[PDB]
């Protein structure tokens, strides 16, 4: 196929514009994913109580601190209780000589009259709206789980659909669905409906995530392919800074969700100017349209010599590739073909390790300071140089050793954190930073490597199974944190051993530097032969 890119232009005006345009969309998609930290923030809260919240109440010489103490009991947070109030105002407790033994817990009652929330940081959040607190607190992480499950199912659906119906088509309608469902989620009347809309938004997030990178890779020259995929991966790094910047300005969750959703109507509108993947079209047996896509890209690059391409030349270039594609395929053929099965197992294991570890490390970084927006920005600032380094290594060393080294570094940082006491807080901070660097670089290596390992006929099915595994790991992540009751080291041991073990397993995967992309399963067998 590459001769056609050499005629059309494998790097130039078109690829420059395309990479820029798709990277920006990935930035906004990253905001959509990370929005939970600001849309669903838990502000400090207490029960509503007469002496504090009845604005008609009579004045006294008491201070607000004393008035609060008279009404809300002290709680386990070494601060006023968040879920109880006194059944009768405790005038006996105004005396500073009084003791906690003076009142029974039967003298308290739950927040029957509702909650009061702190507005000093956020004007409103879904937590403050639907009272996802106290006995209902489990609903706040349920939303994150439902979003991640939405991405899991969306990958499962969009992979085969992308291989069957095209790259750009599914990308376009994924953009539309993201816009519509994010806008709908911003105006949800009730929590179940909010969960439904977030789920349907994630279902499309999966399609954008998958199609953008593959569509970039299938239109780019060999030497530029790692750089282009690295820029697409840096879209997320800038998306973290963008999330911090936007969430700093907009403090209402409805307005914030709407603001991060509206851009996707523009993404939908400008996606129609993109070409469909000509490589895929040829391999599907549709050269008559692939010619139009190719001369479209030639026209963008400025090549007036596009007349050199006709169906004659295209077919004479690609007939022996196309002759193999007579039979239909399925995800089942990733597991009942000799060569593809092992690549599948090890690739899926690496994707699972990435997803399983990343969302734990991203929150481990939250101990590094007291400002939530700054600590969101740092997730990107830590990631930018890590992915530049990943590009340098992946250029000079190849895919296999770079992936192995990155995942091993992540897992070894996690495991090293078990041996360092909090007295050495500087060291624990350094190791957390290195862990985030390792997983961020491993994401780049995974994205590039698992696209080269699989043929064009089934590339997106494979990438979709990888995404499924990643989101399954992300969902399992929080559950592993429950093990800490047996010992605080155990969750860290488990978080660390998976990336170490998968990084070691990556060493068994075949190298792909300086090879053509495979286009048919026969190519995967031929490579082994
Ligand atoms: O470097 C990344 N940061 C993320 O926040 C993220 N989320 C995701 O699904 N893939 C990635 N990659």
């Amino acid at each position: 196929f590459s001769e056609l890119l050499d005629l059309v232009g494998g790097l130039g005006r078109f690829q420059v514009l395309q990479t820029m345009a798709l990277m920006v969309s990935i930035m906004w998609l990253c905001t959509q994913s990370m929005l939970e930290n600001f849309s669903a923030a838990v502000p400090s809260h207490r029960c509503w109580a007469p002496l504090l919240d009845n604005s008609t109440a009579v004045s006294t010489s008491l201070s607000p601190e004393a008035l609060l103490a008279i009404s809300i009991p002290p709680g386990p947070n070494q601060r006023p209780h968040q879920c109880r109030r006194f059944r009768q105002p405790q005038w006996q407790l105004l005396d500073p000589n009084a003791t906690a033994t003076s009142w029974s817990e039967a003298d308290t009652e739950p927040c029957v009259d509702g909650w009061v929330y702190d507005r000093s940081i956020f004007t409103s959040t879904i937590v403050a709206k639907w009272n996802l607190v106290c006995d209902s607190h489990a609903l706040k992480p349920m939303a994150q789980s439902i979003y991640l499950a939405g991405i899991l199912v969306g990958a499962a659906a969009c992979g085969p659909a992308s291989d069957r119906f095209g790259r750009r088509l599914v990308l376009t309608w994924s953009y539309l669905q993201m816009a519509v469902m994010g806008t709908a989620a911003a105006f949800a009347p009730a929590f179940p409906v909010y969960c439904l809309f977030r789920f349907l938004l994630a279902f499309a997030v999966a399609g954008v995530m998958m199609n953008t990178g593959t569509l970039l890779m299938e239109w780019t020259a060999a030497r530029a392919r790692p750089l282009v995929m690295t820029l697409n991966s840096l879209g997320f790094s800038f998306g973290h800074g963008l999330t911090a910047a936007v969430a700093y300005g907009v403090r209402d969750w409805t307005l914030l969700q709407l603001v991060v959703s509206v851009p996707f109507f523009l993404c939908f509108l400008y996606s129609w100017w993109l070409p469909e993947s000509a490589r895929w079209l040829i391999i599907k047996g549709k050269p008559d349209q692939a010619l139009q896509e190719l001369r479209k890209v030639a026209r963008i690059n400025g090549h007036k010599e596009a007349k050199n391409l006709t169906i004659e030349v295209l077919m004479s270039s690609v007939k022996e590739e196309v002759a193999s594609a007579k039979e239909p395929r399925s995800v089942l053929d990733l597991f009942c073909v000799p060569g593809l099965r092992f690549r599948t197992c090890i690739s899926t294991l690496c994707w699972f390790a990435f997803g399983f570890t990343f969302f734990g490390l991203a929150l481990d970084l939250q101990a590094l300071g007291s400002n939530i927006f700054l600590l969101q920005m740092f997730i990107g600032v830590v990631d930018i140089p890590a992915k530049m380094g990943a590009l340098l290594l992946l250029s000079h060393l190849g895919r296999r050793p770079t992936l192995a080294a990155s995942l091993l570094l992540a897992g070894l940082c996690i495991l090293a954190n078990t041996l360092v006491p909090h007295e050495m807080g500087a060291l624990r901070s350094a190791l957390a930073v290195l862990g985030l660097g390792g997983v961020g670089a491993a994401f780049t290596c995974i994205t590039i490597y698992s696209s080269e390992l699989f043929p064009t006929v089934l590339r997106m099915t494979a990438v979709g199974l990888g995404q499924m595994a990643a989101r399954g790991g992300a969902i399992l992540g929080p559950l592993v944190r429950l093990l800490g009751v047996h010992g605080p080291w155990l969750p860290l041991l488990v978080y660390g051993t998976v990336p170490v073990l998968s990084g070691l397993a990556a060493l068994l995967l075949p190298e792909t530097q300086s090879l053509p992309l495979p286009d048919t399963i026969q190519d995967v067998q031929n490579q082994a032969v």
